[PDB]
C-alpha cells in the first residue's frame, strides 16, 4: 500500500518499521524527505500475515529533461532485498504508487554484490548497475558502491576507539588529542555553523561546490540529537575541522565532513575517533564511513578511510533498477 503522510498513525507505523529495522536507513527515513524538500515523496510498504509492515520504500521523485520523473529510494527498500520474490511485492506497490509518472523506479541497497544477487534481480526483471557501468561521471551510480564499513561487532570487549586497532593505528589517533586538538559535539546552531564554516572552506580549497546550509538546517530540523551529531574538533580556540555523522539502523554513517586550510594537526582523525567512540556508547553494529573511489593508496578517501577500517571495504550490488519507460530509461541511463 501507499503511505499516507497525512495520517500521523500511518506515518509513526511506518517509521516505526524504519527506525527498529535491522535493514533501516536514515535515507530511507520519512525526515530525509525533509532534508530533500525539493522531491516528491511517494512511500510504499508490505505488510505480512498479520497486517504488520514487513517491508517499506521511501521514494523521492525528481525532475528530468524529459517529461517523466526520476523516482529513487536512496539505499532502500528497508527489508532483505536477497529475498527476491517480497522485493518483486513492494515494487509492484511502488510502481502502483508512481502511476506512470516515473521511467524507472531505482533503489541501491547496501546489501553485498555478487554474481549470483545480480543475476537473481536480473532474472526478475530489474536492471542492475554495479560492475557494468563506469567508476566516475554522470553515468556511475549516484551511491559509490565500495564502502569503508568498521563493524563493531568483531570487538565485543571495546571500550575505547583505540581498542579496535593495532598499535600503528593507536598512534595515529592518539596524535591529534596529544597535540591538544579537543573534540565537543552535538546539534545545535553553533555546532552547525562551525561544520558549515568547514565546509565551505574546504569546499572553497577543493574548487568545489557545496550544499545551501539550508540544506544541513533541515537535516538539523528532521533529526533529533541522537540520531543526528555534528562533530567539532579544536584546538586551543581555534576551529580545525568537523564532520557530521549519523546513527540510524545498525550503523553510524558518517556523512559530511569539513576542514579548515593549512595546520589542523590531524584533527580529522580526532573526529573519527569520536564517531566511533559514539558508536561503541550505544552498541551501534557498525560504522560506516562512506565511499571511496578506488581500493588503492592513490585513492586519498581510501587512504584516509582506510586508517579506520582495514577490512577489505564492501562492495554493494549497485543500483537496482525497475525500468517503466524503456525509451526514457535508454536515453538518460547508459554504461
Ligand atoms: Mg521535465
Ligand atoms: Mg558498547
Ligand atoms: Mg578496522
Amino acid at each position: 500500500p501507499v503511505l499516507n503522510l497525512n495520517d500521523p498513525q500511518a506515518v509513526e507505523r511506518y517509521e516505526e518499521f524504519m527506525r527498529q529495522s535491522p535493514y533501516g536507513q536514515v535515507t530511507q527515513d520519512l525526515g530525509w524527505a525533509k532534508v530533500k524538500n525539493n522531491w516528491e515523496p511517494v512511500d510504499v510498504y508490505l505488510e505480512d500475515d498479520q497486517g504488520a509492515i514487513i517491508a517499506a520504500m521511501s521514494m523521492l521523485l525528481g525532475d528530468t529533461p524529459t517529461d517523466k520523473k526520476f523516482a529513487y529510494a536512496s539505499k532502500g527498500p528497508v527489508m532483505d532485498v536477497t529475498d527476491v520474490d517480497l522485493l518483486d511485492r513492494l515494487v509492484d506497490e511502488a510502481v502502483k504508487a508512481l502511476d506512470g509518472r516515473a521511467y524507472v523506479l531505482r533503489f541501491d541497497p547496501e546489501v553485498a554484490y555478487s554474481d549470483e544477487f545480480n543475476t537473481t534481480l536480473q532474472d526478475h526483471g530489474y536492471v542492475t548497475r554495479n560492475r557494468n557501468v563506469a567508476d566516475a561521471g554522470m553515468h556511475a551510480t549516484i551511491q559509490p558502491r565500495l564502502n569503508m564499513v568498521l563493524d563493531l561487532t568483531k570487538f565485543p570487549d571495546a571500550k575505547t576507539t583505540l581498542d579496535l586497532y593495532p598499535s600503528k593505528t593507536k598512534s595515529k589517533i592518539k596524535r591529534p588529542f596529544r597535540d591538544g586538538v579537543e573534540v565537543h559535539s552535538g546539534n545545535s546552531a553553533t555546532e552547525l555553523d562551525e561544520f558549515f564554516k568547514t565546509y565551505t572552506t574546504m569546499a572553497e580549497r577543493h574548487g568545489i561546490t557545496h550544499r545551501p546550509i539550508e540544506y544541513f538546517q533541515r537535516m538539523q530540523a528532521a533529526f533529533d540529537a541522537d540520531t543526528m551529531r555534528i562533530f567539532v574538533a579544536e584546538r586551543e580556540g581555534k576551529l580545525l575541522s568537523t564532520g557530521i555523522a549519523l546513527k540510524y539502523g545498525r550503523k553510524i554513517w558518517y556523512m559530511y565532513a569539513g576542514s579548515m586550510d593549512g595546520n589542523t594537526y590531524y584533527a580529522p582523525y580526532a573526529v573519527q575517533s569520536e564517531m566511533i567512540q559514539w558508536a561503541l556508547d550505544t552498541n551501534t553494529d557498525l560504522y560506516d564511513l562512506g565511499g571511496i573511489e578506488s581500493e588503492s593508496t592513490d585513492d586519498s578517501l581510501y587512504v584516509f578511510k582506510h586508517v579506520f577500517v582495514k577490512d577489505a571495504p564492501r562492495e554493494y550490488i549497485g543500483e537496482i533498477d525497475k525500468v517503466l519507460d524503456p525509451e526514457v530509461y535508454a536515453e538518460l541511463v547508459k554504461d
